[PDB]
């Protein structure tokens, strides 16, 4: 053959699968049949997504109860808290989570110690994730593979690698829960042993645009691509006239006309509108950087490919910088800029073309605990896109030929786009009204302000604020005639702002 494996692996880790995550991969074995279909799953990491949310809620309820004692107490002495709080809760010896038998003994032990009625409640949840477990294993009509079986698959490739990647993998799982920061190494995994396409489970084929451009109801785009104008809207459309098991489309709708809606309705009906994938030629690396950046969220090559070796390496050598860092203590400026240097000078890394990726360190344990810019969280320059952008540039990867563009799937679904909104001070008040704590006239004033920039954000489109933001809204009596003239138009996309619509 002289075309890559057709083979279409997709991760789903830490629980049970979503009803839209299988809703959209159901969408992809239909467009493309003559695929072999494999989605990965953790069997021996059943509970790792449940601990998760037990650590969060014993975080959440110390940190409310911190915030009665120490009142005045700012952001930083609240996120330096909650980081501290995490950091123990998993350090702690006598609550292990190495596995699913350990991680339901700690979960019933913090379910007992958060509330009244958190007992049978987490207990529910544990019966639950089994039953769906249960379902996935014996159920047929089911494409799962497991992860042991990949990693014992690779171990007898390469057992150097697959060694390293199963220990990063594994501490990612424990250390700090991250599991989008697994994905990123099963998926690395899974197209070195099989080789063949990855996707994330949040996006769906591409539509034929020539189509759409053939039915001249969508022209209106001189200085831009009909992509990036209408793609967010057509696959809004699509997604609410499939009627996708747990779709977010039942709530929110598009800014599109009558006209328009009518039309991808009949297209979506006469299912002639996705596009199959292409056939890519075998030695090659394939991904998109369409939208700003290369990103690992589609990828796609054939087993023991010479780029990805490289890309493997690079994601090893960035924990091994990161263990180094930890032992280090890097506290001040100073102490950052000497460690910069010594592992320029240790592991030859040239300086200024990553100069981001050291400092981003310090953010490791801060991350999904403390609201960053995605721009600058750790798990990017770690396992995500930003690494891999790093070594298509380093290994000149796309001039060498060994690195090819190809538009594999769209970012512009519903789920890659509806799934930080305020940052520092302005999600501290936010997790003051979840704590039921009140907040000053000077306070509540910059949420308001913060709360409607947001909206303001996400022009003419479905804006998701967080239940207990719409609360805060809700909490709140009288707004400016623009403020009010703006939930308005954000009711007319989202059913969240319908109750503060109704205000009119």
């Amino acid at each position: 053959n002289n075309f890559i494996t057709h083979n279409l692996h997709t991760v789903w880790i830490g629980g049970p699968l979503p009803d839209i995550t299988k809703s959209y991969l159901k969408v992809w074995r239909d467009i493309n049949p003559d695929y072999t279909h494999i989605t990965w799953i953790d069997t021996d990491n059943k509970f790792v997504a449940l601990y998760n949310n037990a650590v969060k809620e014993l975080r959440e309820y110390t940190l409310k109860q911190y915030l009665v004692g120490d009142s005045n107490a700012t952001a930083n002495d609240y996120y330096d808290q909650a980081v501290q709080i995490e950091r123990g809760v998993r350090e702690n010896v006598y609550l292990p989570h190495g596995n699913d038998i350990e991680r339901i003994k700690t979960i019933k032990k913090i379910a007992g110690s958060l509330g009244d009625n958190k007992v049978q409640e987490y207990r529910t949840k544990i019966e639950t994730i089994e039953s769906s477990f249960v379902e996935m294993i014996d159920g047929q009509q089911g494409h799962y593979q497991h992860v042991s079986a990949l990693f014992e698959q690779f171990s007898e490739m390469d057992n150097l690698r697959a060694t390293a990647l199963k220990q990063i993998y594994e501490r990612e799982i424990n250390d700090r829960g991250n599991l989008a920061a697994a994905s990123d190494i099963l998926r690395l995994v899974a197209l070195q042993t099989q080789g063949g396409v990855y996707i994330d489970t949040d996006l769906l084929p591409h539509i034929d645009w020539d189509l759409i451009e053939s039915t001249k109801l969508f022209l209106m785009n001189d200085n831009n691509s009909v992509e990036r104008v209408y793609s967010k809207e057509i696959y809004l459309e699509i997604e609410k006239y499939k009627q996708l098991t747990g779709s977010k489309t039942n709530k929110i709708r598009s800014g599109l006309t009558k006209s328009q809606i009518n039309e991808i309705q009949r297209l979506t009906e006469e299912n002639n509108l996705f596009k199959h994938l292409n056939e890519l030629e075998k030695n090659c690396f394939y991904s998109d950087n369409s939208v700003r950046g290369w990103t690992n969220a589609m990828l796609a090559c054939n087993e023991n490919n010479g780029f990805m070796n490289a890309l493997m390496d690079r994601i090893i050598l960035n924990y091994t910088i990161l263990d180094e860092f930890i032992i280090s203590n890097i506290v001040t400026d100073g102490e950052m800029l000497n460690f910069t240097e010594k592992m320029s000078a240790q592991f030859g890394l040239n300086a200024e073309h990553e100069g981001s990726f050291i400092p981003s360190l310090a953010n490791y344990y801060k991350d999904s605990i403390v609201p960053n810019s995605p721009q600058a969280t750790a798990t990017l320059f770690m396992t995500g896109p930003t690494v891999l952008d790093t070594v298509i540039r380093v290994e000149e990867a796309v001039r060498r030929g060994i690195v090819k563009k190809e538009a594999i799937a769209s970012l512009y679904t519903v789920e890659e786009t509806f799934s930080s909104q305020f940052y520092d001070k302005a999600a501290f008040y936010l997790d003051k009204v979840k704590f039921d704590i009140s907040l000053n006239s000077a306070e509540e004033g910059i949420l308001r302000d913060s709360c409607f920039d947001v909206i303001q954000q996400s022009k003419e489109q479905a804006t998701h604020l967080p239940d207990i933001a719409i609360k805060f809204l809700e909490s709140l009596n009288n707004f400016t005639w623009k403020q009010l003239e703006l939930l308005i138009k954000a009711s007319e996309f989202s059913d969240q702002y319908k109750t503060l619509a109704t205000l009119a």
